[PDB]
């Protein structure tokens, strides 16, 4: 296991802010598209190797590493020479295929687009581009590893726009508690799980993994800890605060 | 307790498609203000003395009730003789005070407020001008009553945008479970707890709640049931939806 | 036949910059909604008595008729004894009934909606909210006449956004021909038509339309004369510089 | 001198955040329309007699003075009776005429419009709906007697959006000097006046006031004080901003 | 004749939906710009050499031939080597020259820029950039052989917004019939017509095409088949939605 | 003194109509970023060394002089053989700069960021990426020098959006006269003026440029020419117009 497949085909409808300019991976935390730092979670857990989903707006991803390094750096121009000096030239030991996975394809037909890609593979890693954590990625791996079944998916708990502590009908304080999770992404798979996706129109949370989960071929990795996704402005502007005061957990590394 | 205080200030940042136009519980399900809803349920459980908390866009409001058989039934103008005719004048055995509670004002300072209003009040109802639900409000009322605390505040199930059902890291199943529970507004409360606001500035659901629950005199009313709030055009149409389709969970009346 | 039914339900959708405050018909002309126009189109012909079909936005036009005389003249306030002098106070002989109905009902469904109104009608009107012409009303009443058959509709050239007078491939002059009219509703119609209508669901341009077509019960009354809807902004603006210029064809009376 | 006509015929072009709704004059600062404000202004100097030039959007005012009282108080309805009682009636030892000046006029067309209300007027007041000052109306009437010409304007100074201190080249600090004042409305005219104003198409501030000035007929009375516009959201604001810190002004009465 | 002129100058008014961000021909069907259907409407027909008026957000075209490959194939990007791999290099026998015809030169003005591209020619092609159809170009380009004149058009039927069957006074049926077509671009010209326009100011269908006809030198190629334009969002997805299901007539390629 | 300072890394809230989709400098007139514009007046006069601040979408800029050349010719496309020709490859005898200054920084906090960038310089020169004028940038480079103190700015004269010719309270014509000028950005600064920037949260406009005044280190060089910002949609236009027009006074080169 060692290829990440992530989605970035959306419409991004709840985020039109941004997304009418570009896809809402594309959308930055820190002057860094979001999709970026998911593959930094990757990268800090030996995962080098991406595929993506493309769909609405790809040409932006595309442009986004066919100038990577501008992207990255400050830079000199000398016209007079028209010669371009970056300043900083960071290499990322990366490999990112960049797919079209269709304008109307669900997350389904998205993944089953890039079978090829993973057939081969013991298992690879599939989420969301809208999604970043402090999440073991690692940990998760050998955790599907360890109960052998098709699919692993991190559970986790959700971010709350009220919850509380109530003990014998009192009110204890204003804080998720117990089966009280939810599906954040972060997948473990079996390349054998494409086979549940019928085609293009298939919303891979639906048959796909209901039916595993009905298999008993579904498994969740709970996490604890730090996890946020970023559907809308507000999720944005917290991110991007978290980030400002060096606050973003997901940043796991250098 | 037969008076009942309904927020209407708010801004409605969330649902500005409609909201630039009126204030967001002004905003409609079957062609009627989800105030009007709110407002119904309580009537449904005896409370039919409101008073509301007025704000951004309150003529909104006062013109509603100013012209309120208009609002709610069909007409005939024999315009020669400038004459209106309203088909059904049905009458509501409500009394309604509108108070403009400030343009900036907070949950806490708005509330406190319409103080005089409730005073005397050996108990009112308090709650939000943005959820239904097919509350017992009566129910909520005894409760408040037989624990005699200073406040009690519906502790609901909110609605989830990924929800498990994992047993020994194995999912179960796609469906909130125990520890899992929200403020869903829908307060009862002693006319004593206005001594906790502070000014206008007052955001309800900070010092004053926290301390009441912190003081051990917040008690939590559970409601398991049909509950649901609208902050977006989403929550709209699928109370719309549910509308429509004679599925009004909250629709406790004649 | 005296009545006259007028469709005002819809979204408005391609004319949003005026329709997200109200419903297309009570958008204006020379400070007029087009609805009044219209009105102003059957009255000129005999036609006082209306039915008005609302839906989205309804409460705009109810508003509109409860108050005319102000929404029609200047006035003076004599505030410090709360009084109000509307100058001129222009009466219509008509009569006005506006009815709900439906948020989601379709041209048949809506049509269906006010039956009663005109069943025992020898026959009655029926058209859009979004079109004015010079149209002899009459003329198309005596027609819907003489022919006896259940439906009349009134056949127009269309506006066109590059028409072109073609002889022996030869291009003659930029300029509709001959089997070049459409549908511009003013209908005349036999209130037995009505069923037909399915259900609220109904599109009255499908099957009742069509249907009627298909039986050799649909007429069709030519109007070569001026005709005009509005559906966008260019739309309004160009009818807007029509009435400017004195230069409103469909205006037909004082 | 006892009548005050104001402007409030504009598009509101650079505010339509709130004007797509009414007419820039019908938006609020404390609640109350600036046109209000504006008639305060009058009221606290004598001036209790208007007259308003209405054009895009006019019902919105209509509106508003047909149903003053309730868009000033509190109210309480006794629906189970159909009975409306508005807390405070306050009353305005006010007339009010509103006028339809047009669609499409300019200011001078539309003041050309509403002579014959000032015509055998020894001299009357004219301004724009867009501004509030201290502005001592009293002593430029005075002024505008005093010195017997036609017209009559208030200087003011501009609201600078980087004023400076420069003396011998050297910037002293960061602040309008000397020959620095700008037309702030606030006119003091002579019904003689209105012959300058060739129709509907002229715009007061073009051929009207420049031909006064160049006909020596043009007294500027200066004002050193408060003085603001609206034209833009920031405008408001800070109008807002002063009102709520009970920081306005303008505002010279009780 | 072997070279194309291809207008894509426009502002898109009536589609700023997408316009905002780009040149509305720079719009897609089928994930590719329109530009490019039309162009490859002229390949399938041997025309392999296009000249483009640039004018309103022309660098976005620029930028699109700049990457072709990019815009039209996967890739894989081998980051740590600085390498960028697409999958698809597909090749097209164009040539393609991008002018900027000015900001605002209108229809006449843009083409009149671009003569020293076609003056020597026997004859060129000209049309819009907006309008995809099954037309045989070569066979247009052959009738204006025929013919000799200075000037062919594509003469087209339109889409109708309720078209009828009328015989006799009676509908048969809802459906253009037969002096019913329209200038749909797909001009076959004369270098000699450029004569015809006066500056960046012309609007080639007022003067230059007008004249001609007058001048009998304008002849019509008659299209009955599949003709289709974009103005609005409709436009798209209609297109976008004949493209999905494999149904773009227009396709007549590989 | 050879470098010039230019801020862009604003967020152009009063011209989103441009600015969702670039850093406002980067909006054109004629067809070229207004930050062009201005390094064309530097040039003029010496300035080829450049250093820019980028901040809100940078990338925009670094994208603009990555491909320069493109940005400014014609171009030809010989696809076939993937082969681009550039008609006119114009050299500039510049040297750009492109600096990240961050996302949130101020005006001082950015400059602050740039200092290596022309910390052994003698001295240079500092403006906004929102102004164009006629000025002489030498002169004032030299009065920096004759003057020797730390700072010099450009006072200008504003544009007024009603300025007034009062003589003895006759306004004697409508037309800024004489301690009535701006700072119109263009500074000419000492590298020891950074060590009043505190940090990025630094407003340049604040304690540096105000400390430095009260510090009887500012001086004030005065132009009473051309000065034209643009902040707003109409300042576009106004400058689109007047370079059309052949008007472009800041134009003062070839
Ligand atoms: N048909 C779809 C739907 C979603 N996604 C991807 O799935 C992730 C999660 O989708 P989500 O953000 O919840 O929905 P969006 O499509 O992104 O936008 P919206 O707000 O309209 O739901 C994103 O990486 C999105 O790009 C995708 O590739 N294709
Ligand atoms: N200062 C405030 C805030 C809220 N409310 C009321 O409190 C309820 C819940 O507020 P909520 O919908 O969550 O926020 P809104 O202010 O309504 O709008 P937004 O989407 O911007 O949060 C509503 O009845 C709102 O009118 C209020 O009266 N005054
Ligand atoms: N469900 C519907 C659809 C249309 N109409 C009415 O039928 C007429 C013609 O509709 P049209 O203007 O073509 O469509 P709209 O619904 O008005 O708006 P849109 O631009 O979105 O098509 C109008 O009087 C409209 O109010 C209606 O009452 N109910
Ligand atoms: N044709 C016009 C223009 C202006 N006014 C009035 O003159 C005043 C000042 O106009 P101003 O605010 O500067 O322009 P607006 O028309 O209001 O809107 P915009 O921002 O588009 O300039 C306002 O009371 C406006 O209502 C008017 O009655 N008729
Ligand atoms: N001054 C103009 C006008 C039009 N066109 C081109 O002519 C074609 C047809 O124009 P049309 O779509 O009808 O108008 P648009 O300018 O594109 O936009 P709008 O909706 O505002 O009319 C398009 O390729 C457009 O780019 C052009 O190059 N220059
Ligand atoms: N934090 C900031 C503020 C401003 N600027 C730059 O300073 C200049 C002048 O700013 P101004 O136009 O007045 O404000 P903006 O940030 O550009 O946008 P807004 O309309 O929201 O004020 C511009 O070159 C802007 O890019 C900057 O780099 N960083
Ligand atoms: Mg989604
Ligand atoms: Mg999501
Ligand atoms: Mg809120
Ligand atoms: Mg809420
Ligand atoms: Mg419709
Ligand atoms: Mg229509
Ligand atoms: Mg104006
Ligand atoms: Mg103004
Ligand atoms: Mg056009
Ligand atoms: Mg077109
Ligand atoms: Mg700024
Ligand atoms: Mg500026
Ligand atoms: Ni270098
Ligand atoms: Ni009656
Ligand atoms: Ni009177
Ligand atoms: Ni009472
Ligand atoms: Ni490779
Ligand atoms: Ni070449």
């Amino acid at each position: 296991a060692s290829k990440a497949v992530i989605l970035a085909g959306g419409l991004g409808t709840r985020l039109s802010e941004e997304t009418i300019v570009k896809p809402k991976p594309m959308v930055e935390i820190g002057g860094k598209p979001i999709l970026w730092h998911i593959m930094k979670m990757y990268s800090v857990h030996g995962i080098k190797d991406f595929i993506i989903c493309c769909g609405y707006k790809g040409y932006v991803i595309k442009e986004y590493f066919a100038n990577y390094f501008l992207h990255m750096s400050d830079v000199t121009f000398h016209m007079a020479e028209n010669r371009m000096e970056v300043h900083h030239k960071r290499v990322e030991p990366w490999n990112v295929t960049l797919v079209d996975t269709g304008d109307s394809s669900m997350t389904g037909g998205r993944l089953k687009r890039v079978a090829e890609y993973v057939k081969d593979d013991e298992a690879f890693l599939f989420t969301y581009g809208d999604g970043v954590a402090d999440l073991d990625i690692k940990a998760t791996i050998d955790f599907h590893k360890a109960h052998g079944k098709k699919a692993t998916l991190t559970a986790t708990f959700p971010p709350g726009r009220g919850a509380l502590d109530i003990q014998a009908g009192q009110v204890r304080s204003f804080q998720k508690g117990d089966g009280a999770m939810i599906n954040g992404g972060f997948f473990v798979l079996n390349p054998s799980v494409i086979d549940l996706i019928d085609n293009d129109a298939t919303t891979w949370e639906q048959e796909p993994l209901m039916t595993l989960a009905q298999q008993g071929e579904l498994m969740a990795f709970e996490h604890p800890g730090f996890w946020q996704p970023m559907d809308t402005l507000r999720d944005k502007v917290y991110l991007e605060g978290l980030w400002e005061k060096g606050k973003a957990p997901w940043k796991t590394w250098e």
